[PDB]
């Protein structure tokens, strides 16, 4: 019994087809709200995602402690652990403490490792095989690359990502370094599963062979970007390109607000209140929520 | 009778679905080659291509008389005129010029004009309405803008685009931008009917509602080109890809060479001499031509 | 007798020290005022410059015919030919038609040539040695090579250029790249005069070893140059950069206008018509000449 | 008695004149060695440096705790605090750690506090104000804002820097950036002292008005840095650009190294072992270490 789709299936057992990098919900007073952590996932998984990073960039990794972060991974996975693989963000650009947080994930239970290109440090390549080396080393857990210069300040450049793919635990790459030359041989080079990690680009991806996404806008319309997969899965291609020029003006948003004040921001607008970012991520101020609101109006999520 | 394909249909009617932006042959020593034009003109849509865009960049524009143009224009169009669409590129960086060219392709019985965005002396957006202007009043031929900023060292910006989609012959875009953020949208609003510009989005394209291509690579490969069209058209996606996929190694030629180079070294190889480039532009020395075939060999075309 | 100051001498008897990229005025009608070429070049020499280049960018070079920019050379050259160096803009991005421009300058006594590199259709370095190879080799004139990737497309880079300071005619580089590293070292190694070609860099040019510059803003504030290249040229630095930084505001407006339509718009406005220019390049609107007196009179010059 | 010299003096009271982002240095076994800290501390300033900035990135202070840099702080001040000025990096990409950092360093008497635009998650300008606020609001310690969008992902806009500029404890601003055309405005406008955050651009930020430097390469050639000030100080420009020209092979080098690895590796290289770096960073490879030993030498400093 089989039914192949139009969409790669590679590593989907490990990280699912379409998830986002979740919020961290604060109260207020700018503490950790687990309860809210528990309920956005439910939500969200209720809504069509089957896949959850925690502690990534638009979950706010930066601003965060370690306890923190494995404190919301433990609650989310007694939450939606049974129906979601879910996903920890673990690196950081400190080979030790990025192989702290790799442990205790696992430990968690962690389906998945997400593990960011060190940021403003800018290591050299031979510096990333030996940072990434160590962490693949560190557990059994599987690790899905994220190749995002823009915010590192260097890319996981095509030679790099080839030595990497021979690591056993080595099995994914979050993509939103949109490099679609390059991409297009290494999804067929190294068997390495795709994902998009650019929301403009998740159509785009699946077309070269992606196996799904991980989302920011997703928060917002999580039931769309399941259809945007489920619409490619069938061949109904004029359904993916509606649906994905449809939710434009999220990317717009995201585009002057960020990820991670976006998510939030977009949350709290639909009743779901995660409280505000925490310095030097700041909530959008009143000119900037009525452009977000037409935003999700036009995108038909408001 | 109508049968729907996945593909977008618009301005197919004047710009056709698959094309190249062909190479203008030189003799031994420099000069035109009218008879090998037509002869690759004839070979290229026997191959599958149903358009052609005569004195574009590939077509050596910079360095040939505007009576060379016009007569490789005359001449293609006695050849392959009954069954396929015949683009001429008229725009340079002077306004007066272009109309000039312009008026010698519509005498000719051009099918469309392809009018690239000023290049070098990097007018305002302003100056871009005013010349796209004047040009679209010359004459009723359909026009296609070739926005590419790598090349002429401005972009036509997205509010430019919308107003200049007003006027009745602007009918498409040769887009060698890749700002698909912006050229989503775009396509939905202004109506334009958006051609792929650069080889490694050309499936890209079709899947963000592209009408087809006006390729480089496809003068090594037209057959191959086609069947991605078609591919993508009948649903089979993942033949679509794997198209794509196997014809990256010309991409990768293509970055190293130039596309002038590239399209008459590939076609000398493959057994059809259409001479060299006149200078600046230069043929591959010896030892990157051993890349070229190997590139060539990997893709399947030699 | 010989006294040493602190800015390098080298090239300056084929280029000069302080001059601009001359403007080409036009009457109402869009033709060539050949009287008020005249006017305008006798007006700057006047006020301190000491070099002119004709038909550059900023000269029009793409909207004016070939003989049109020999007739300003022959004109200018009459008015003032004793007292300035005439440097004649000869690149275009076709070798022949770029060698046919140099022999025609040359007959009519141009002290130098400027040979910009090949722009739009983006020659490899190679075809750049030979490009430029020729050129120098059709006449005895010295050659200023102008590397401006941003309007071009590509630059020449440092291999390329060191093998191009060994043409025995090729002795100068205006420098619109601004790629301070590179350039610090190849002034010392190839012995090539080096010549700031973007105004806010004019200063530090100076500083790293250049000879002067080829300004755009020098149209409207020639004597203010003058007096940085003199300031510098003395030890006075305190005053250098406090002239530079006083005419910022004209370099703000370039990145606004652009400049040719800054360098027409702002003589206009000191009552120095010298008409509009040729599209697709316009003159500023009501709203930007506002915004235009307004940096003048800043800078000090209205 | 004041003697002006031609050098802006813009707080060099709180951060100096030149400097050095110092190596934290380590063991063999990656422990931070406080003895070789202080070792290289009095080195440098003995060969003429009056300012040092601890914790810095050159300093690694992505690899190492709060603990290990207030301990480097505190031994450093111990031993050259009553010559030089202290300056101690506490900005991170959490608002809540950088303060904790910068009262942490006021309590250990730094001269000065290096806070870096938040990294990686790249907040708004708002939230810039808001970050750096906060900091500026915890101690009376003048500040140095640090930007550099290289390594960051964002820049502090113009606007953003003079709104800034208007805390009373922003002093000065560490620059990395390399804008000349905004900065050279904004140095006139904010009153704050900038410094060089870039060694091939020393020369030109004294040119522009510029206080100094904080230098990476001046970890090799310490004395060589000073005379490049003292030169222009003295007007002795020629000898400015000749000694600036001289050390490019050590610019080169740091290019291909990066900071850290190039600073602790060309200090082994002169017989001072300060470790390697933490990872990701790397040491160079034995054959890196031949070409920086080329460099070095060409940079007349081995």
């Amino acid at each position: 019994i089989t039914s192949t789709g139009l969409t790669a299936k590679t590593g989907v057992e490990h990280f699912g087809t379409v998830g986002v990098a979740m919020v961290t919900p604060f109260t207020e007073s700018g503490d950790i709200d687990i309860a809210a952590g528990r309920e956005v996932a439910a939500y969200l998984v209720d809504k069509g995602l089957d896949s959850l990073v925690l502690a990534g960039t638009t979950g706010e990794s930066p601003t965060t402690t370690a306890a923190e972060k494995l404190e919301l991974l433990k609650a989310v996975r007694e939450e939606v652990g049974d129906r979601a693989k879910l996903i920890a963000g673990v690196g950081t650009n400190n080979t030790r403490t990025s192989v702290e947080l790799a442990e205790a994930a696992a430990s968690a239970g962690a389906d998945g490792l997400l593990v960011v290109t060190p940021y403003y440090s800018k290591p050299s390549q031979e510096g990333l095989l030996a940072h990434f080396g160590a962490i693949a080393a560190a557990t059994e857990v599987p690790i899905c690359l994220y190749d995002i210069p823009g915010r590192s300040g260097i890319p996981i450049e095509s030679d790099t990502m080839r030595r990497l793919s021979e690591l056993p635990t080595i099995l994914a790459v979050k993509d939103a370094k949109g490099d679609l030359v390059a991409a297009t041989s290494l999804i067929k080079e190294t068997g390495l599963a795709w994902y998009s990690g650019d929301d403009p680009l998740n159509l785009v991806w699946l077309a070269l062979g992606g196996s799904g996404f991980i989302s920011v806008i997703g928060h917002a319309a999580p039931t769309a970007l399941r259809e945007l997969y489920t619409s490619f899965e069938e061949g109904d291609l004029v359904r993916a390109r509606e649906i994905n020029a449809k939710l434009s003006p999220l990317v717009a948003a995201q585009g002057r607000l960020g990820g991670v004040s976006l998510a939030k921001a977009a949350l709290r607008l639909q009743g779901i209140n995660v409280g505000d970012p925490r310095l030097p991520i700041m909530a959008p101020n009143e000119q900037e929520l009525e452009a977000l609101r037409e935003d999700m109006k036009k995108a038909g999520v408001l």
